[PDB]
C-alpha cells in the first residue's frame, strides 16, 4: 500500500517521506529535528490526518 | 483541532506543515513541486495515512 521510510540525508538531516499505492514519494520532510522527532512528528499523522483539513495559506495577490 | 497549512517559502519554494492539537508544527514538506503538487500530496495522507506504517531505513542508512 503505503509507509514512512525514515531515513537520514548526506547532510545528516533525519527526514521522512510518504509513498502512494502506485508505489511513489509524494513528499519529504525536514525530519523536525532527529529520528526521536521523525516518529514523534509521525505520530501526528497516525491520529486523524487521513480526516485532518487542508488550509491553502499561499493565495496570496503578488 | 489540526490541519495542512499550505504556504510558499520566500524561495518560492511551495510547501505545506502539519500541526498538532496543542496549536504546534511537527513537519514541513519540500512540497513537491507547486501548489498543484502540494495538495495531490496532502491527498495521499487524507486516503489512509493515520493507518500507514511507519518504516526506519535509518536503522541501517542507505
Amino acid at each position: 500500500m503505503y509507509k514512512f521510510e525514515i531515513y537520514q540525508d548526506k547532510a545528516g538531516e533525519y527526514r521522512f517521506r510518504f509513498k502512494a499505492s502506485n508505489g511513489e514519494t509524494m513528499f519529504s520532510s525536514e525530519g523536525y529535528k532527529a529520528k526521536a522527532s521523525a516518529i514523534h512528528a509521525i505520530e501526528s499523522i497516525k491520529r486523524n490526518s487521513a480526516g485532518a483539513d487542508t488550509v491553502d495559506l499561499t493565495t496570496m495577490t503578488a
